[PDB]
């Protein structure tokens, strides 16, 4: 029905908002710290000085294991 | 149909996932360092000296801001 299809679009966004900003091809997995921002998946977040967010300097890059991973 | 409540039960399989594990009633919105698991609130997050997960002790609680969160804010009209 039309409700498949709205629920087929929350799903899709809800997917598309759990993928790595910068790369859009593997799941966010890391934050930045101490900013706190978690965008990235560990491969974009290692190479990165500052937060692609909100430009803050990145003093570490910490792994984050989620419930939805 | 039927298909609508099987997405109907995948949407909300994904959004109990995103709730804290102790409270069940916040977003989860914190981790645990330096383990690293992010399964609570900042509420649960501070009452708990090790990690419901891992026990590992907790050292500190670092706040994540996550592209899925929703606020009130996010309300249609
Ligand atoms: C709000 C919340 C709790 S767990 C979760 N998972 C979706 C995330 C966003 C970053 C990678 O997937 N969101
Ligand atoms: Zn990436
Ligand atoms: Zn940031
Ligand atoms: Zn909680
Ligand atoms: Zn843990």
């Amino acid at each position: 029905s039309q409700q498949t299809r709205v629920l087929q679009e929350k799903l899709r966004k809800l997917k598309e908002a759990m993928l790595c900003m910068v790369c859009c091809e593997e799941e966010i997995n890391s934050t930045f710290c101490p900013c706190g921002h978690t965008v990235c998946c560990e491969s974009c977040a290692a190479q990165l000085q500052s937060c692609p967010v909100c430009r803050s300097r990145v003093e570490h890059v910490q792994h984050v294991y989620l419930p939805t991973h």
